[PDB]
Formats: structure tokens, sequence, C-alpha cells
């Protein structure tokens, strides 16, 4: 009823050459259809085409097919792609069934050619709607139907669906960019029907239970406001104020930002890097009960064993700790995977032991992952999910959940979260993953196939040599490739969908003589319309998605090397790069490509770059004060400015985040000494070193830049 | 380009009987305006049609008159509705301006009659495309643009604009029932060009700053999880643990949430109210000094002075507090009213000193106003704004902002709330809130005029006798309409487009012999497709939004009195009220509403609810322990379970929340004794009271019902 | 759903002689119900009429009218023959209710002209297939559902919702003339 596809196609396929009588009945039926409730047709000579058709469109929606035209092995495929899709095989008093079918469970009715051909058609639109009502998920379907009632409200939202935006102009001008259903699915708690989602009521227990379900998870919880909100929710149920947490030291900013409102000591978990400043796994001996009873005495203020461990996994460049490997070491209750980048994980086989909802909470202990729906699934952003496992208190979480989701909460961000779910469910979600797996492994070996063939330098893989087999590769000693100083075995798989591009310029996690930085490929694949999810000093990082289809990584093929034709072209860079040329034409006046990338080469051999961004965040600055209690020091007022330089020996007042890497390198609290010195030189090379070339810029969030340029932080006290 | 309304329409308005080859000149630039870039005519008789019009429709973009038509009244109309609007005046070579128009500044071009007809339609065309897009705001815009490129990207959000979706069939479903664009909108800070609401960069920063000088503000942030984010991000600004704070007693559920996770020690302000259970204002005294620093000796912890004040205004039912009374008299620095209910406050006269945003702060002190754009105008849910005023430290809040807002932030809704400032900026604004106005006090004052003619019972309105000018009208000690003690002379206004209305069953704010609760009113609202914003146990609160027609208040009058019409009737339970009748057909099995209201109206005369409701609210429990430890007790695990009769002498764990009146009751850490055995009573009558009827419930948020049914509510240690 | 008259008639009763802009949008609404869902329409000059025909002629479905066509006394008349009728009264923002109808119970519901007209349309042929469901008894509403369902029996009765009769040339002509 109303709701259905944009394009609904029902494929027609009988075998060219077919009797005049069945034609004429398939055709009958096809004008009906199309005549009756606007459906679209395609006809087809085989069901191999289909089984083609639907690996890249979804919106054909029925399959009739003359009994001619019956194969075993479309079927097979089929099956294996939509168990619900309606197929019919129309068929005279002559032929019975073949017996794949006994065990395969499709939508398969049969039609008999005789009179009653619009009888037919209307009872394909039936089983048709019934396909079109029964893939909603719980909560979306009700929020879907609502949209059609005609309600006269006199609640929230104020926009009353959407007659508010009518009364304007630039109201209208919106209203109408945007699209009715966006509006009229924009609902409150005021419309009871659906319950509350803070309360999980009616609909949305419903829709919080199907995720649940779907993720293999114990309970799970549906978050509004990013994952960001959803770690906060986890820390605030698992942490009162006064007892140790282990963090990750590679955390997310949302993690200090939970720290810094409840009065708790961290230790942190020192990972791993390499020169490139990619982060990398944390060793399985910090996980260790001594290693962790020795940093707790060696702390300064460490009131006893954590009671929460917050470690992120997987990396943002792709790295996957054996979740079971850590559990069996990590004896803290409530451990917490800020799984943001892996939403996935628990759909695929590569993923084993991988994900933290694949292990068993061990007794009265609970486990927590926290997953960016919006990341890498189908999702709306600020869509979060929270799996949690074992024994829980939902007394008390409901309260931590309601401590930060809002009381308005936007529907149809609700709703996504819950969609994104039935995405993944059943072998639908295997498939999925399947693709952009097989995609991403594609892209690795194609371009390592051009490394081979291509005249002097080309660009890199940051991957094992041997990829020949389809799995999450595993990290090893023996193996220079991945730069990580003691590694264990078995620990740190490498998942294939995080593309990490190397460009020349590092040859043994080390300065090199000639090269050519990664800024300038990014400009260039910026100039042909191409977005980078990171952009590292001589690596650049794509994340292959469920919304990357193959043509989207041909485009990035072929501007790649088309990049190394131009710049050993030696171009000049008004042709090659005009927006850099652009930012000041008088300083690249005749400037060519080759000319622009060794200057900016040279001066990060020259500053010596690389080796000062590992020794950087390689150290961990003595930790004077609780993040929670230095950011009370700002509320409060004891607080100096004092310039980068005088950072030295101080107690740093806010956190510092140094573009590049894009890696927290203190947090408030926290004081540099002359054995955390390498910080602090890193960073005041990064101030000389971001000035000097136009366009090529450098970042560091937490200082602030004065009048007279110089850049001050405030310190403590 | 390709920027515009759905149904552009462009009127031609000539005065019938014109000359020949003027009528084919006109229409031969409407077939050009059809024909190219689809256009919409109207054609008209005069100019005093399309100011009828343009109050209604919205989506007509230009004005194209013959001389003839000139109107010097339309005009002056014209101009007060839309100065950006293109109009076009053709004559021949016979007749000069008026003079009107020197002041006024339409958007008036002009054209002769002549050979060039095509030429003049490709002119009208330039026109209307700068009206398109000279009306976004520049964030939105900015936006709106970023759909049309094709970027071929390899980042977040995973879906990445919409190819996701197509993957799959729940995908297609969920993707085309709300529109390619709301998914091409969905961006990342990974797509530079629009920089980072965190960072507050290149079009945030315009967008933030064109609220700011809308709104009146010295600086305004937009905030994407709700005021309830915003309330936080406030507070967590304002306040250090260890400092009082003074609290509205009334406050929002998220005031408490924010006191939950800071050690502050509040004072409540006590505020007044009726039998209904209408939040009434807190009175003059309660803001003085003294009041102020002997409450302070008076509670348990109590620091000092509190440094941050948080005042909810209006409240929920539409009373409006004196800001410029309230500053002269509250010397707290932090002082934040969450305006959450009157986001339009500012736009309108009547609201002359009745918005935050208004007052000058007193040198050294910071103003907040917390706005729900969402709850009043037009925009997405989850979308609010935070003004503040005075000196205040970026350097700071950007991380107390930082602290609650996510990483990612949904760009729609970003881009709404700016929308929604746009919507109200210039007289615009005023017209928008002048209609909902005007609508509500017709519909006050029609619906009295309906209780005079009406006979025996009817509805009232909760509202003055003398409504005759439009203001938004004082309270006075005097007058028993409001029912509220102790009312300061021009301290409390009422807020006309906040309409309660009232059924009979209080007198003089206690107990009435015969009665028709107002359940029975909403549920007949309900049966008729009607959506009330609250509803008290006598009353029924429709607010007027700008999303509100006459139209829906012509259906919520002629329900109305229909349902008198059908009370009086004395119809069957099950022919007037269906779905209650299905809830339980053996109970209602040949019931009639009259006995079904009569018997809820005396089981609350037995009950006493009322003047129960009332001496509950007007008691304050004793404080045993801050909000924030009591919720950290829950957290440590000191606490246990008991019945709600137990709950007497001992210390809440979490917070009491009855509907009705849907107002806390008791917060964390407080306790119950002999003084406050009033609110322990009222909730043990709601549960008596609750089950009886079958069909009219009631809820208590707090406690939990067990197996046994018996609801124990978590009490301290 | 698909359960409705066969003539389904929509009066609109405008009077004649209305503005430029109201003739248009009700004229929208109405080719709008037309070629959505297959309504058929009337126009009419006063609602004394529609009691007229209301009265000899019951498959009309719906009444929308312009405000200035509003009468007292039909709607009371119209009230006495069938208070489940959809009623529509198109008006702009000039004009308040007539006291008369606090008391009737009709089905009006009230419009209000300005741009959304297809929506209207959408809410007026959601209001009258309202309508059809809402006046059937239980078991013969659930028998006529019943019978757009696709079953495939094979139980009593021996034709088993038809199949039985198209098998022969006298049971097709039997089938042919009594209806599916």
């Amino acid at each position: 009823e109303n709701l259905y596809f944009q394009g609904k196609t029902v494929v027609f396929v009988y075998k060219d050459t077919l009797k005049s009588y069945k034609e004429k009945f398939l055709l009958k039926i096809e004008k009906d259809l199309k005549n009756h409730h606007e459906y679209y047709t395609l006809k087809l000579d085989d069901l191999s085409e289909v089984v083609e058709i639907l690996e890249e469109n979804s919106r054909i929606c029925c399959i009739v097919l003359d009994r001619a035209s019956f194969n075993i092995e479309a079927f097979h495929n089929i099956a294996h792609l939509n168990t619900k899709l309606p197929i019919f095989v129309a068929s005279d008093y002559s032929q019975s069934i073949k017996l794949n079918l006994r065990d395969f469970n499709l939508n398969i009715n049969f039609l008999q050619y005789d009179a009653l051909a619009g009888e037919d058609s209307d009872f394909i639109h039936k089983t048709i709607t019934n396909y079109f009502n029964d893939i909603l998920p719980p909560l979306t379907y009700e929020l879907f139907k609502y949209s059609k009632s005609f309600n006269s409200a006199f609640c929230t939202p104020g926009h009353q669906g959407g007659y508010g935006f009518q009364r304007s102009a630039v109201g209208a001008l919106f209203y109408d960019f945007y699209g009715e259903n966006i509006f009229k699915t924009d609902l409150s708690i005021s419309m009871k029907e659906l319950g509350s989602l803070l309360d999980h009521s009616e609909a949305h227990k419903d829709a919080e239970e199907y995720i649940s379900k779907v993720f293999k998870s114990d309970r799970s919880l549906i978050v509004t406001n990013g994952t960001s909100t959803a770690n906060k929710i986890v820390g605030m149920y698992s942490v009162a104020d006064g007892d140790t947490i282990l963090v990750d030291r590679n955390c997310h900013k949302s993690v200090t930002h939970l720290m810094m409102m409840v009065d708790v000591n961290p230790i942190y978990l020192k990972p791993t890097r390499n020169a490139y400043g990619i982060i990398g796994g944390i060793p399985k001996k910090e996980f260790k009960r001594e290693t962790i009873q020795e940093k707790i005495d060696n702390s300064n203020i460490a009131d006893k064993w954590p009671e929460y461990a917050v470690v992120t996994n997987s990396t943002y460049d792709g790295i996957l700790y054996n979740t079971d490997t850590i559990h069996r070491e990590l004896d803290v209750k409530k451990l917490h995977f800020d799984s943001a980048w892996i939403p996935y994980a628990i759909f695929h086989p590569i993923y084993k032991h991988k994900s933290a909802m694949q292990i068993e909470p061990r007794p009265e202990h609970i486990i927590f992952e926290t997953q960016s729906t919006h990341k890498l699934l189908a999702a709306f952003s600020q869509s979060s999910m929270l799996h949690i496992k074992g024994d829980y208190n939902e007394e008390v979480l409901n309260e931590a959940f309601m401590l930060h989701t809002s009381t308005s909460p936007f529907y149809p961000i609700v709703a996504s979260v819950e969609t994104a779910a039935a995405m993944m469910e059943g072998e639908q979600g295997y498939n999925l993953i399947d693709k952009t797996i097989n995609l991403a492994i594609d892209f690795r070996r194609e371009l390592i196939k051009l490394r081979s063939e291509a005249n002097g330098w080309f660009f890199d893989v940051w991957q094992p040599d041997n990829i020949s087999n389809k799995e999450a590769w595993l990290l090893r000693n023996a193996d220079k490739w991945h730069g990580f100083k003691n590694v264990d075995g078995d620990f740190l798989s490498l998942d294939p969908i995080k593309i990490t591009i190397l460009t020349p310029g590092i040859k043994d996690n080390d300065v090199q003589d000639w090269g050519v930085p990664a800024d300038v490929v990014a400009k260039f694949l910026d100039e042909h319309d191409i977005v980078v999810e990171k952009s590292g000093p001589y690596s650049l990082l794509f994340i292959f998605s469920l919304g990357t289809t193959k043509a989207k990584s041909v485009r990035l093929i072929s501007v790649l090397n088309k990049f190394k034709q131009m710049y050993d072209e030696n171009t000049l860079v008004e042709k090659m790069l005009p927006t850099l040329y652009a930012e000041d034409p008088k300083f690249y006046e005749d400037m060519r490509i080759q000319e622009v990338s060794e200057r900016l080469h040279q001066y990060m051999k020259e500053a010596n770059l690389p080796n000062l961004m590992y020794h950087a965040f390689n150290v961990l600055p003595e930790q004077q004060l609780n993040p929670h209690r230095a950011f009370q020091k700002l509320l409060k007022g004891k607080v100096k400015k004092v310039p980068l330089a005088e950072l030295y020996e101080h107690t740093s007042a806010v956190m510092i985040l140094p573009y590049p890497p894009g890696i927290p390198v203190i947090f408030p609290g926290e004081k540099i000494t002359e054995e955390s010195k390498v910080i602090l030189d890193f960073l005041l090379m990064l101030e000389k070193i971001g000035s000097m070339l136009p366009g090529f810029d450098t970042d560091i969030h937490g200082p602030e830049r004065a009048k007279d340029g110089k850049l001050y932080i405030k310190v403590i006290d």
C-alpha cells in the first residue's frame, strides 16, 4: 500500500521463440502490471542475466518466467541473493518440478497458462506488496506508515509535519530540497503510537531487540548523537569518580571527553607505530596482569586495579586485535571496545574473534562494543550502536543512556540505524561485506601489478607481500612491511578494506634522499574530484565501504598513475595543480610539479620529521593531574597562558592535537619533562615547517595563535 | 541554477480588457517562461488578489503586471511581506512613476512594450534565479550546492552519498522513501570545503555568526543533540565541582542530568502552581539577595553564593518572566534561561523584556539562553541554539561544546537550525509570529464566545477575563483565573500562543461534585485524529505554532463542541470511544460515555487528587545528598531496593517523575520525612487510582514494577 | 483498499464566480482525484442540490465545497442522511465557523487555500477509503476481505474459488454471468 521502490521493475524472462498463446499471456499480465499500479518491466532471454542485474540493481521486485527459461543454477544464485524475492513460473499442464528447489526456499509461486491472466496480474501484485511490507524493520516500518496519516497536530515539533516551512520562502526552498517524507516522519513522544527512545517503548523496544539479535548481542542500544555519545554512556555506567581506568593511549577524542568530567585516573596502554605515523597495536605484554599492577604502582593517583577498560579496535588504519586473546588476559570486568571502524566485523568470517560481541563474557564481567554505524555502514551521520554483553543493570544504564540522549530524538536517525541492522541481517550482510572485501583486495593486487610494470618510481600499498589468499592478514615480527616493533604471533590482523597508499620517501622507517610527499598527491586527487579519508606525510588512506563501486576504484587507479605521468612529465604547477597555483601565482610563477614536490621533501628531510613523529608518540609524558581536574582548573580559573616553548616542565591545561598525524600528543593534566622533550621538539618543528611552503600547512589544536603570531598554551595554576 | 521551488509560479496580473498588442506581449513571455525552464503561471485581475495569495502561498517567485494594474496599496503590503520578491511593471512610452516607491525597496524592474519579448522572458528568468540563490543562509546554501557535485569519495559516511543504500533491497526502500538529497548532503569534515562544526570553520563560522546576528546575541552556537545537550554545555562551562548552583525547582530532566555528573549542590527556587498542576512563576521574593543567602545557610552542603543560575522561561504552559526585573535582582554572574519554549521570543514586540538576549549583561556577568529551535520554530528535531551574552571565554567553552557535540554532526540538522534563523531574519520573522499570535487569540476569543452561547457546561480557557487588547497578558494577584499564590505586580505574563483548555471539575482550585476528566476528552480528540501536546487531569495544552493553520483550529473547534454534543448525547463508549471500548469490551459492554467519565471523576474526588497534587509539589523534601553523589552510589553499588511505601524516611537514589503532572517530584539524593510526607501520599494514591479504571492509566518514572506487581524504589546505602 | 463503489463520485460544489486562484485550487485536486485512484466528479452551484442527489444516489462518497457555498440547512439534512459521509470545506484565512455544527456530527475536515493542493487530494482520498472500510458490518467486511487473498486451497467447496468452473465451457458461461 503506497510503500514501494521508486523504479518498481518486474523482470519477465521467457525464452525467445515462445508459443504464440504463451507470449500473449505473459504480455497481457505485463500490460496489466503496467497500467494498474504503475510497474516497470524488463524482458530478458535467460535467468543468467537476472542474477547479473541483481548484484547491481535491487529495485527489481519480482521475476515471472516461462518454464522454458527455468535454470537450476540461477535459482541457486538467486537464493543466495534474495530469498524473499517473488518468483513466478508460468507453465502449461505438462512439466513437474526440478528437485533442487525442494530444499531451496525462494518465494516461488506457479502460474498455469489459461484464460485467467489479469487474475494472475492481481495475484502477482499482491505477493509483491507483501514483499514490500515484509522487508522494513519494525520501527522503520511503523514510522514510515505513520507518515501517510493526516493528524492535525497541535504539538512538537513546531513545524508540525512541514506546515511551518510553507509559510516562508526560505522555508519552502528548504522543504522542497529535502523532501516531504523527512518532515512527516519527524515525530515526538507526543504521538504515543511509537513510544519513546529513552523509555525503550512499543516500537523502539522492538527495534532495539531486533538490532541486538542481528549483531549477536546480549542487549543493544541505539544512539542518535554519534559514537562519541555512546562512549560516554558506557563510561558513566562503568565508572564512578575515584577508581582507576585502563585507556588505549591511541583513543578517540571522546574517551578523554569522558575522563574530563569524572574524577578518574587513567593508565594508558602504550601502542606501537611506524615512521609513517600509522597507529599500531597494543602488544599483548601491556595487557598482562603484571604490567597493569606495575603501571598502577607507578601512576600518581592510581586507586587500584581498573574497573574499566577502553581499547580502540580496530585502529583508524585497520589493524585488528584478537578479542579472545585480550579477554583471556584482561581481568577487567567492564571492558569496552571502541569498534567505531568495524560495525561490519561480526558479519564476515575473516573477522573471526576480532569483534567484541564474539566472546562470551567472563562470569560477572561486562563487555561493551560501541560502533559508529554511519562510519562504515549505510546510515545517517550521528547514528551509532551500543552493544553490551553479560550481566548488566538496566535500571542504572538506562540512566546513563538518559544522561546523554536528548529528550527529542530525531526519528529518521533512529530509523536509519535500525535499517542498517536490517541491511546486515542474514546472509544479505555477508554478501554486502564480501563485495567490499573482494573489491578492496582486487584494488590492492591491481595496484602492485601496476607497480611491477611501472617505470622508475610508483606508489605502494601498506600490506604484506603475499596476499594470495583472502584473509585478514596477520602481522609478523619477521616481515618489515608494517614497520612495527615487538608484535606478537597471531595478535594483529590487517583489515583488507582499509587501503593505505604509500608514496616514495620512507626507506627503513626513516627519512629518504629523494621522495614525493603525499600532500602533492592528495591535492592532485582533489583537483580531479577524489576525497581521501586521511593524508599522512607519505601515506594516503582510502576506505573501501559498501558505498564504493568498482567504477570508483578504476577512477582512483586512472588518476593515480596519471599523477605519475604528469609528475614524470614535470608539468607546470599552474597546469597540473591550478588550485595550489592560484593560492599564490607570484610564488609559483613558472614552477613545475617536481620543484614544488622536491622542495617539500627537502624540508621534511631537513626537519628530520618522520623519526621525530616516531619518538614523539613513542614516549608518554609524566601525568601530573587527572584530566578531569585539569579541565576543572580552567573553569575555576587557576591557569596561565605561556608560549609553546615555555610548555617545557609545566603542566598542560588542555589537550594538544597535532595534524599530522591526527593523534592526541598529550592530554590535559600531563606534564613535559626531559624524558618527554621529544614531543615538544616535534611540535616546535611543526611550526617552522608549516609556514615555509605556501599551500602546504600544519595545524596543532589546543594552542592559540596570538596577535604577535606566537602560539601560547595555557598551563595550570 | 537548478535550485528552486517545486511549484515555481509567476503571477501575471494585467487589468482585464487590456490592449490587443499588450495582451499578446504578456502571453508571449508567459509561454516563453513556461516552455523554457518549466515555470507555472497565474493570471489575476488586480494586485489586491496577490497580497491575499502571498500570505498563504510563498512559492510564487515573480510578479509581472501591466502598468494599469499598478496599485499603491499592494506595493506597500508586498514590501512588508517580501522585499526581495522580483516585480516587473510592463508599460508603454506613456506614464511616469508613482512616488510611493521612491522610499519602498522592492525588486522592481520595468519592461517596455516592444518587439523584444523573449528577451524579457530571459531577463525575468535571471532575476528569479538570483532571488532563488539570494534567500538561503550561507552554510545551508553551501551545503545544498555541494550536493550537485559528483565527487567519487573514499571516505565517511560509509553510504558515500547514497551509493551504499542501493546495494540492498531494504536499503533501497529506505533511500527512496526519504529522498536523494538528504543523503547527498550527509557530509563529514573529510570534505574540507565546509570546515568543521566543532572547529567553527569557514562555512560553519559564517552560519554561527549569522544566527548570532539574527537573534541579537553576542555569540551563538548550534547544537545537534537537542537543548538537553545545550543545557549541559552551559553548565559544564559555568560550573566546577564544589560551588553552589541556583536551580528552578520546575526544571527540565536535563538540568538534573547535568547536576548528576558534577559535584555541585543546588538550592531550588520554589515556584507556584494551581490545583490543575500548571507550572507557575518563581515569585520575585525568591530571587532577592536575602532569600538566597538565607536558603544557603539552611541547605546541607551549600558552599557559598551560587555561581550558576538556571531558570526555565517560559514555563511549559506559557508563563513568562520579566528578564530585566530578574537580572536586576540576581547577582549571579552565570545565569542561564532555559528558553526552549520561546525561540521566537525576540522577534515580536509583545515579548518585550521577556527573553534573555534582550538584557545587557551586567559588567563581567554572562547570560545564557538555550533555545529548542525545533520545539516552536521550523527545524528538525535535535536542533537547538545556544545564545550567550557578555564577556566569555571561547578557549574553555569550545571545550564545553566539544564535551557534548559529536565529532560527526549530521549536516542537514546543522543547516536546519541556521535556516530557521533565516526564516526569522528581518520583518519576515515578525509577520510569522504575528500570524500564530493572532490565530491563537482568535481561537481563545471564539471559544469563550462559544461558552457564552453554550447550554449547560462547556470547556474554558486558562486566560484572563478581558483579553481585548493583543498583549502577553500580565498576571495579577486580584484575579483568581490563574490560581497562583503571591504573584508580583508586572512580573508574570501569559504567552497567547500556548492554549490551555479546561474541562469542568475544578471550582476554586479544589475538587468538584460533578465534572468531566480531561482524559475522556483527550481520547476523543485522539479518536478524531488530533494530537495534544500535554493532558492534565482537567486541562489540555494545545500549542499554536507557525505550523498551525486556521483550518487546524477550526477542526479543533468542531471536534471540541462535538465532544460536548456526544457527551450530552450520552452515547455508548463503543460508538464514541471505540479504541477505549476495544481494550476491554467485557467491561464496557453497554457502558455509556457519562458513566465512564463520572466514575473517573468520582475516583479523583474520592482520592482527593487535585489538592493532593497541589500540596505535593508545594513542599520541598529534605535534601540528604548531592544528586551527583547519589547517582555515584548507584555505580559504586551501595543501594538497596525497597517498595514505594517504604520510601518513607529513606534517601532516594533515583529521580521520581509522576505522570500527571509530568514534573520531577524528588531528585536523586533527597529524602522524604514527615514534612514531605505529602508527596509519598500522592504517589501511593497514583497507584490505586491508576489501576482501577481500564484504559485510564498512571505512570511514575523511577520505581520498578516487579513480578508481583509491587513497585520498589532503590534507596541509598 | 480496492473496496469501493462502482461510480465513486466526489461532489465539488463551489459558488460560481469564485476567485481565480480558488478555481484553480479546487480543479487541481479534482484532476488529481480523477487521474489517481480513478474518481468521478460532479460540480454544482449550491449544497441544496446535494441533499436532492443524496436521496436518489448514494454512490457519492465525498463533498468538497468552497466556504462561500456553506449552508446551515443542507448540513442539518446531510447529518440526518449520512453522518459518516466525508465533507471538506475549503476556505482562506478569513472566516470562522457557523455555530450549528457544534452539535452536528458530520465527517467535516477543513482545507485552506495554499500551495499544497495534491497533498489535500491525498488527504481527501484517505478519508474516503476510511469511509469505505467503516460502513460494512463485521462478517460481511471479513468475508469481502478474504476474497482478495490468494489461498491455493485443497478443500471444500469443490469449485475452490472458481477454478473448477473454468475447466468446462458451460461452467465458464455460468462463472462469467454471475461474477468473480
